C-alpha cells in the first residue's frame, strides 16, 4: 500500500483538477481524502509531514463543507500530528474565523509550550493574532 507522500501527490493533483471548484467536485475531493485517511494507519505516521497535510487538508475542507461540524477534524488532526506547528496554526485559523479569538490564542501557546516546530510559525502567527489580522498566517514559504 502506498505512503502519505505518494497520496499526498495524487490528492494535490486531485485539487488542480479540481477547478473550477463546484459542490460536486468539492464533496469528490473530501472522498479522496478520506479515503487516504482510511489507508494509513496514524501510529505509523505521527512523525510524517506528508501524512500532517493530508490529515489537516481533510479538516480545511471539511470546514468550507459545514463549518459547525469541522472542529472533531482539527482535534483529530493536532491529536495525529502535534510535533508540526501548522498543524496547530490551522486549528488555530479554523477558531479564529469562526470568531473564538480566545480558544485561537489558547491552541497556539499550547503549541508553543508543548514544542510544535518551527517556532518560528508559532510566534508569526501570535503576533498577527494580537494585531487583529484575520489570517494567523499570509500566503508564507
Amino acid at each position: 500500500g502506498p505512503g502519505p507522500e505518494d497520496w499526498l501527490s495524487l490528492l494535490l493533483k486531485l485539487e488542480k483538477n479540481s477547478v473550477p471548484l463546484s459542490d460536486a467536485l468539492l464533496n469528490k475531493l473530501i472522498g479522496r481524502y478520506s479515503q487516504a485517511i482510511e489507508a494509513l494507519p496514524p501510529d505509523k505516521y505521527g512523525q510524517n509531514e506528508s501524512f500532517a497535510r493530508i490529515q489537516v487538508r481533510f479538516a480545511e475542507l471539511k470546514a468550507i463543507q459545514e463549518p459547525d461540524d469541522a472542529r472533531d477534524y482539527f482535534q483529530m488532526a493536532r491529536a495525529n500530528c502535534k510535533k508540526f506547528a501548522f498543524v496547530h496554526i490551522s486549528f488555530a485559523q479554523f477558531e479564529l474565523s469562526q470568531g473564538n479569538v480566545k480558544k485561537s490564542k489558547q491552541l497556539l501557546q499550547k503549541a508553543v509550550e508543548r514544542g510544535a516546530v518551527p517556532l518560528e510559525m508559532l510566534e508569526i502567527a501570535l503576533r498577527n493574532l494580537n494585531l487583529q489580522k484575520k489570517q494567523l498566517l499570509s500566503e508564507e514559504e
